[PDB]
């Protein structure tokens, strides 16, 4: 309740982490597998092992950083989150989390701390999914959602796949994948949404997660001339794939309010000018916090579409290339977070995630609970994303007790 | 009459060219510039100089082929077309024309014509402007609507520019592009639609071009999560473009008979899957016969995309990346191709030319037309492109007959 991390510390470690793989815009292009991920888990594992923590890797890149308990046999306290960025990413998402959890640690070490129950900082490999779908992979192997070789063969748009570029950044560990049991998962991350700002709390206690769908559309039109076909000839594929855009519109529209639906990544080809295009492929994004209304949502666009192709003589096939339904958090887990906010004087308010995270996949296999910080305009996978050096200190600060409380201080 | 070109060395000439730089169906993927377009032009250059002629290169990598007359004050007839090909290219769009240039050298020769005026068998660089836009670039640059330094700075996707490129594959010549004058140009072409082959008639009567415009719209949105962000926060230019997109077919379809209006182009930036766009790029390519017509879409489609964005907060800019305008083919060598096609007795009709064509822009500095013969359900930009034997030929005898009209038998 006096006890407090030290902000100024744990702010440069966020302006350290921040100038590798820079973005064009002040945020980071640190993307999963690529060399500046692999930079950034080394800086990451070199502050930790100053600090005390030993590393253990998985087969899936995730790394586990542990500071041993004063009972040998009792099972870890997680803090979780993830250092890989969208292409536009900004210097927070994910990367507050986990650096969160190593200036938990070197409070603990500043002040002499023991716990009875072992602390191990984790950074999962492919949060994002943006660079490979889906999103979560490595968390999702772990709680048994994906297999190891599913995940490995997952291609990115230039065609190689996760196992090999895992391979070449060295990152490919020995454990078994999901084979640590886990006491309690925590997750510190900034809220991405406008709420914590608006009704001016600094801390976020998060009960639920909402849950989503990526169908991806792959659309079948017919290569043609764009200046010499006439128009009652033409199969269009982009026509297609405008109407099915304007429809997942209508469909959240809708489903006001708790309803969300759009679109981030599209591929023509051949891409010509002057060629209709013979492929479109491209996701949807669905979410909602209510299951029932998700599902509906998802059966109602899944048999609409088909039908504007139909009408257009285009082909039309979904493949669900990432899922993740409603999480409830544990309840108890809650009550510390909430607890921790009080005994602290910070300002508080419940709230749903928007995002999902790797918290959602924790919570198949341990009690599970989130915290969130505001953040400007609720913006994220923005290079302008921002938080305050105050905003990020606040939720740390709640972070580290609410882990003392369920790691049990001696 | 009696006098006929050689059908199975016209074919044999395209089943060869067509196995340089094939495609993945039986088509080709030869563009311009490319080490393949190389190993076209070379193979091109060694069998015309076989033939005699002799060979002059422009700036812009067009080759001139020529044969000469026995007037000394006669400026040539041209017989013209393309090498190059679309990604998706058949064995047919461009090669035929070339290459019946080359067949009906090869049966002046065969027959000992000799001609009042000189013969210059033409290959323009650029015609498609599927790696480079505007298309018909060479021809352009030729006739004087763009400048040679705007040539060499048009880039491809990947950031190389055309003029490095043509100096690459060894196609950069020596002589002053525009620098020679015709008495005459003549253009072999497939039909690219469906009219000839449906009225089954042998040789299209090329009257008239029909103009168009490449609108190559940038949106602005605002990268933003795409299951966090509410709904009405989202600047979304991905369905700013699906709006567009609708708003053409309606231009197109309200503006029948004659007017063509749809994309094959299109961008997403960064193109993640759960990041709303920051930039849509995409190609909007709208043609009529009618000038008038073809002004009035534009205007429209102009007026009508800006709103489609500031109603959903996003940034909108266009520029012209391509245009021709209608063209009136020359009456009298019209007259020329209808009549050798009686005299050979060939059925034909008029046709409007669909596509736009090196022909257009010669057309600006030399009395000039166009023949066609008829392609399978007019599919053209597409690998399974289709002329049969019997059909290339035809208007083959077509071309070396108007040809031998106009530059006059000795
Ligand atoms: N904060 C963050 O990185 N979160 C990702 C994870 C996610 C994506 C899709 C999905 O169906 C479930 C989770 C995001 O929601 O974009
Ligand atoms: N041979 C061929 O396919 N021709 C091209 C040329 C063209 C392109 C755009 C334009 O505004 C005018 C002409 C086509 O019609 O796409
Ligand atoms: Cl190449
Ligand atoms: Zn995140
Ligand atoms: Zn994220
Ligand atoms: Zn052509
Ligand atoms: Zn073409």
């Amino acid at each position: 309740e006096n006890r407090r991390v030290n902000a100024d510390r744990l702010w440069d470690s966020l302006m350290e982490m921040a100038k590798i793989g820079p973005g064009v815009a002040g945020g980071n292009n640190r993307q999963t597998l690529t060399d500046a991920d692999g930079e950034g888990r080394r800086l990451f594992q070199s502050w930790c092992e100053e600090a005390g923590l030993s590393m253990g890797v998985d087969k899936m890149g995730t790394m586990f950083l542990t500071r041993p308990g004063t009972d040998p046999d009792a099972l870890p306290v997680h803090i979780g989150s993830h250092l890989d960025t969208q292409p536009t990413g900004g210097k927070f998402d994910g990367v507050l989390g986990v650096l969160s959890g190593l200036e938990a640690v070197r409070t603990m070490n500043d002040l002499g701390i023991k716990t009875k129950h072992p602390i191990v900082v984790t950074n999962w490999t492919n949060e994002e999914g943006a660079r490979f779908a889906p999103a979560m992979l490595a968390s999702g192997v772990f709680a048994g959602v994906h297999t190891l070789e599913y995940a490995y063969a997952r291609k990115d748009p230039e065609g190689k796949s996760f196992g090999d570029e895992l391979k070449r950044i060295g990152w490919l560990g020995d454990e078994e994948v999901g084979a640590r049991k886990m006491h309690a998962y925590f997750e510190y991350h900034i809220e991405q949404g406008p709420i914590l700002e608006a009704e001016n709390k600094q801390i976020g206690v998060v009960t639920h997660c909402q849950g989503g769908w990526w169908l991806e559309f792959t659309l079948t039109g017919r290569e043609a001339h764009t200046g010499s076909t006439p128009m009652d000839m033409r199969v269009n594929a982009g026509l297609a794939m405008a109407r099915i855009l304007e429809m997942v519109q209508t469909v959240a529209m809708e489903n006001q309010p708790g309803a969300v639906g759009g679109v981030g990544q599209m591929f023509f080809s051949p891409n010509s000018r002057n060629v209709l295009p013979g492929k479109v492929v491209f996701t949807v994004d669905i979410r909602s916090p209510d299951q029932a209304k998700l599902d509906g949502m998802r059966a109602r666009i899944e048999a609409e579409a088909p039908k504007i192709c139909e009408r257009l003589g285009v082909g039309c096939s979904i493949e669900a290339v990432g899922h993740c339904d409603p999480v409830t958090f544990d309840p108890k887990l809650v009550e510390t977070v909430r607890g921790a906010a009080e005994k602290l004087g910070y300002s508080h308010m419940n709230l749903v995630s928007g995002a999902g995270h790797d918290a959602c996949w924790a919570a198949k296999v341990a009690p599970t609970t989130m915290i969130m910080c505001p953040c400007v305009g609720g913006l994220s996978h923005n290079e302008a994303e921002d938080i305050s050096r105050e905003w990020a200190a606040a939720g740390a600060d709640v972070l580290f007790h609410a882990v003392l409380e369920t790691a049990e201080i001696v």
